[PDB]
């Protein structure tokens, strides 16, 4: 009865000790409980899940297109909801966040310097960089070039700086972890903050997460499709799309899903949003969306028949296997 969760670096595995923590005081002690394992990416996690070294993770809705393909063969067991308990959302909104008065639009990205919350992600990598590549004549499509030629610099964590140090520019190293100032939905609008980039893509409630006031919120505007910026709160009326839910995953054949479900729906009961201020699950004093993000309200368990292809949609892993193609309609 033991859910081996796996952390992520340093960060996630101090907010993890607390969660083992925490849960042993109010669980019976016949009840579930949390080991925290610590890896070095979301990748190791994704391995030692499948190897059995560890039970879960949460992962962006595009990173679960990884897990699910053998051999790691991971399916999506618990989503997050974001919203309210109310009105559960189970998807978001993936938008392009620039600062005021920085004068371009959408189509004048090029030679640009960006920041994205990771490589494969939903709103930093798969929406942005999916809507772009094919509207480039020019096929360097293997990706990664074609990026790392069409902005000035970027900070694509997860990439690979070596064959890439252009992808690396405004975060060296490109680290896949919190350790990496720049990772992340927060991460990315800081590299924004901080003047690094002219363009961060991550969610139309990340800034919101970060800038308290409407004062600081006003320097700042949102990219739209039809090349006209719009405010920060107009997100419904200016985004790049709508993704499907971070997801728990676990192991498709003894995946402990539901020791996995009631630990967490325990949690939720326990330290979910506004339970109790003695442990918060979706915050923490060491940093963002450690464990899981910071924007949900709660968990949802996912149709037991649902896998991988059927979560995301036949729109969107078309998309992801095309994007990793550089497929492009003739
Ligand atoms: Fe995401």
């Amino acid at each position: 009865k033991t859910v081996r969760w796996c952390a992520v670096s340093e960060h996630e595995a101090t907010k993890c000790q607390s969660f083992r923590d925490h849960m042993k005081s109010v669980i019976p002690s016949d009840g579930p409980s949390v080991a925290c394992v610590k890896k070095a990416s979301y990748l190791d996690c994704i391995r030692a899940i499948a190897a059995n070294e560890a039970d879960a993770v949460t992962l962006d809705a595009g990173l679960v297109y990884d897990a699910y393909l053998a051999p790691n063969n991971l399916k999506p067991v618990v989503a997050e909801f974001y919203g309210s308990k109310e009105d559960p959302q189970t998807f978001y909104y993936a938008v392009a966040v620039v600062k005021k008065d920085s004068g371009f639009q959408m189509n004048q990205l090029r030679g640009k310097k960006s920041c994205h919350t990771g490589l494969g992600r939903s709103a930093g990598w798969n929406i942005p960089i999916g809507l772009l590549y094919c509207d480039l004549p020019e096929p360097r499509k293997p990706l990664e070039k074609a990026v790392a030629n069409f902005f000035s610099g970027s900070c694509a964590p997860c990439a690979d700086g070596t064959d890439f140090p252009q992808l690396c520019q405004l975060c060296p190293g490109c680290g896949c972890s919190t350790l990496n100032q720049y990772f992340g939905y927060s991460g990315a609008f800081k590299c924004l903050k901080d003047g690094a980039g002219d363009v961060a893509f991550v969610k139309h409630s990340t800034i919101f997460e970060n800038l308290a006031n409407k004062a600081d919120r006003d320097n700042y505007e949102l990219l739209c499709l039809d090349n006209t910026r719009k405010p920060v709160d107009e997100y419904k009326d200016c985004h790049l799309a709508q993704v499907p839910s971070h997801t728990v995953v676990a192991r498709s054949m003894g995946g402990k899903e539901d020791l996995i479900w009631e630990l967490l729906n325990q949690a939720q009961e326990h330290f979910g949003k506004d339970k109790s201020k003695e442990f918060q699950l979706f915050s923490s004093p060491h940093g963002k969306d450690l464990l899981f993000k910071d924007s949900a309200h709660g968990f949802l368990k996912v149709p037991p028949r649902m896998d991988a292809k059927m979560y995301l949609g036949y729109e969107y892993v078309t998309a992801i296997r095309n994007l990793r193609e550089g497929t492009c309609p003739e």
